[PDB]
This record gives C-alpha cells, structure tokens and sequence, in this order.
C-alpha cells in the first residue's frame, strides 16, 4: 500500500538525527513526507525538488489538527513510518491515533523510530532508582494498552511508559547513551527487556554520507561556509556553550542570563575561577532556545565569536570542527562529545538527577561540582 514518513520533534537532538535519515533517503523524491520539526526549516530551494512533502507544527508538544487535512490527502491504505522524540513519544502519537480511531480499516503503524530528547531521559530514568523496575515495565505495558484502545493517555509512570511501545509497534532505538543502560544497576530489566530493539545514536553516519548527501545534510543543519571559516582559524579555540530556561518566567529569564554571562567571564577573565589561558579564540555557541539569554551574552561580552544558536553542536563533531575546550552550562551535548575536550561543565548537590546521570557516565569525576550560583559576581 502507501508507506508514509513523519518526523516529529519539538527539540533538537531528534530531529538532527531525523534529518540524517532524509538525508540517506533523499534519492526518492516521491515517498510521501511530514516534517514536524519546531528547530528546522526546510530550505525552500530543498523543498522544491520533493513532492508529496507536508509540514505540521507542533503545539503542546504533538502536531495540531492540521495533520489530519495532509492524511486525508492519501485515501488509500497508508501504513505510517513514525520518527519521535522519546520524552514527548506519548504526546506526539496522540493525534495520529485519533486519527488511526477514525480509520481503522485504512490507517495503520508500520514502525516506529525513537530517538533521545537528550539528558531529560536519563535525568528522569535516574529518578527511577529505587523502583521495581521490571514491575513498572509490565503496568506501563497494561496502561499503553489502554491508551491504545481508548485513546485516553493515564501512566503511573510516565518514564517507563516511554520505553514500552515494542509491546504494540516494531521499534528501535536510538540512545544517546547505551552506556547508561549498561552501568546504572537498577536498569537491568529494562536493558535486557528492550533486548535487540535499541542502538547508540550513531555520529559517524555524516562521514559515510556521499559529498552531495554531506552538504545536503549541512543545508538542512544550516551549517553555512561562514560558520566553517569562522572555525579553521589557526588558533586554539574555547567554544562556551549556552543554556535555556523551559519557563517563560521573565525573572527567571533575565536571571538565567545574568548567571551565564557571569560564567563565561569565570572562564574568559584571569580572575575566573575557570580561567582557560589568554591564547585561546573564544566562541559563543548558544542553546537554541536561549532567546534573549543569548541576545544577553552577545550584547555583553566581548571578543566573542558566534555561532548561530540554531545550529546544533553535534555538527562540529560531524566535520570534524571541534575545538580545543569546551566548557558551560550542563547540556546534552556533553554526552557525545570526546573526554579530552572538556573543559568544565556547570549545573543550574550530592542528590542532583542530571550530576547523577553524568558521574555515572564518566563525564564529570568524582569533582566537587559546580553549580553557578556558587560564583563571584565578576
Ligand atoms: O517542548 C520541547 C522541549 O520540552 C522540554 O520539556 C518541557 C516540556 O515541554 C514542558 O511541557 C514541561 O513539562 O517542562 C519540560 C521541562 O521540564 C525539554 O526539556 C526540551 O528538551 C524540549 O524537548
Ligand atoms: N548551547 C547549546 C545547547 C544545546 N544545543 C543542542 O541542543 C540539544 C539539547 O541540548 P540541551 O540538553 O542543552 O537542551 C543538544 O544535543 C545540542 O544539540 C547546542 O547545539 N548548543
């Protein structure tokens, strides 16, 4: 019948990955598509060369309505590719399966891909510690049941709800750390219950892409020859990475601020308490999402180079544009990236889920950490 691809993502480690699979697929220029991707614009020069092509917007972290006027499009028998964020899967599957209830006879769920939303979900899985976690596998199990049967979403645990959907749907995913599943003892179960259905998200994927795929995929990334210039300087580099507050809270916002700019100058100044030398090139890598706490930094700061907030760091890790440190605030992006190039990661006390996760992992050592309220106003 019909196969039908979507990407559904809100954030952005997702949809990075999401774009690599375009990207693999991008020699079919007719399979059906719908790009839910918050973070992404597709290239309308892209776009062009592409048919049976669709984009949603995601609102409350699932597509609106408007998805359903694109499936009507395909009147015929469709089976429905899914590619999700794994925080947000229950979320974003919610309408397809109002629209699945509508069309049973026509409207099926061939796979679903899952990808890492980032930290969140080994922040939240360390939450888990001290819980049977086997039992909570098969009542998350029973609740999916009913969420599929009703439509009606009800978990007692939420978490472990996100990892259960291999007992309705073909699955696979993608971790940003197996590593966790393999060291945190309490996941035993959930490690073996997940079986052969999960890998690693894989960052070599760029480097066996062909040269026309590889700056096909940076269009999509929107990593500019600009931004690759800016990067080959034949100098040491520091890159400071930023953060984002999810609370439109304006005292909180301006305080996230204040706090970040007050740490860049912990590494950039001699009487920082992380100073990194004077012979490094400094660069301003941005959350995505840091709004005006970006527009902060670069208003504030000075030799400061930017790199538009909306590309993604993985990508340097792509082509090979890492520098010398990297230091800022605790970020997903610590998770992939190589040991020797960490400078210093910073937390927003012994019992913090997110120090946990990374103590776990080997990315922060048995460090006193740093929290940056514990900083000198500079
Ligand atoms: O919406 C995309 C981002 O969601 C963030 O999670 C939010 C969530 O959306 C919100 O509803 C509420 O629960 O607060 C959460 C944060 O505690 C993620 O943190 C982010 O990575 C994106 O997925
Ligand atoms: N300063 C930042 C912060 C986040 N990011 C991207 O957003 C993703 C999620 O990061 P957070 O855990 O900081 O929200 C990362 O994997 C990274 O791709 C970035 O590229 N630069």
């Amino acid at each position: 019948m019909k196969t039908i691809t979507l990407y559904l993502d809100p954030a952005s480690l997702p949809a990075l990955n999401q774009l690599m699979d375009f990207t693999q697929n991008n020699e079919d220029k007719t399979h059906p598509r719908i790009f839910g991707l918050s973070r992404f614009k597709i290239p309308d020069n892209i776009i062009t060369q592409y048919q049976n092509i669709h984009f949603v917007e995601l609102k409350d972290n699932r597509p609106t309505e408007a998805l359903f006027t694109i499936l009507d499009q395909y009147p015929g028998n469709i089976e429905l590719n899914i590619h999700l964020n794994i925080a947000h899967s229950v979320q974003l599957i919610r309408p397809i399966l109002a629209y699945r209830f509508k069309h049973l006879d026509r409207v099926s769920i061939q796979q679903l891909n899952l990808y890492d939303d980032g930290s969140m979900e080994y922040v939240d899985l360390e939450k888990e510690e001290n819980k049977d976690i086997s039992a909570e596998i098969k009542q998350a199990e029973k609740q999916l049941s009913h969420y599929l049967l009703t439509g009606k979403i009800k978990f007692d645990n939420p978490t472990i709800a996100r990892y259960v959907w291999q007992s309705a749907f073909p699955v696979k995913y993608h971790f940003l750390s197996t590593d966790y599943f393999e060291k945190a003892e309490f996941l035993q179960p959930l490690k073996e219950y997940l079986a052969e259905n999960y890998q690693k998200m894989d960052w070599t994927a760029y480097q066996q892409l062909t040269p026309e795929q590889q700056a096909f995929y940076l269009t999509l990334v929107g990593f500019n020859d600009e931004v690759k210039q800016s990067l080959e300087v034949q100098q040491a580099k520091f890159i400071f990475t930023g953060t984002t507050t999810w609370e439109g809270n304006t005292d909180v916002r301006e305080y996230y601020a204040q706090q970040q700019l007050n740490l860049l100058n912990h590494f950039t100044q001699a009487e920082g308490d992380l100073f990194i030398g004077d012979h490094y090139k400094i660069y301003f890598k941005g959350h995505p999402r840091g709004g005006e706490i970006n527009d902060y930094i670069l208003n504030n700061a000075k030799n400061i180079t930017n790199i538009p907030a909306n590309i993604s760091f993985e990508v340097l890790m792509m082509t090979g544009l890492l520098p010398d440190k990297v230091g800022g605030v605790a970020s997903s992006l610590y998770f992939s990236l190589p040991k020797e190039k960490i400078s210093h990661i910073i937390f927003t006390a012994l019992n913090n889920p997110y120090v946990k996760v990374m103590r776990r992992l080997g990315i922060i050592d048995e460090s006193q950490v740093i929290f940056w309220d514990s900083l000198k106003q500079l």
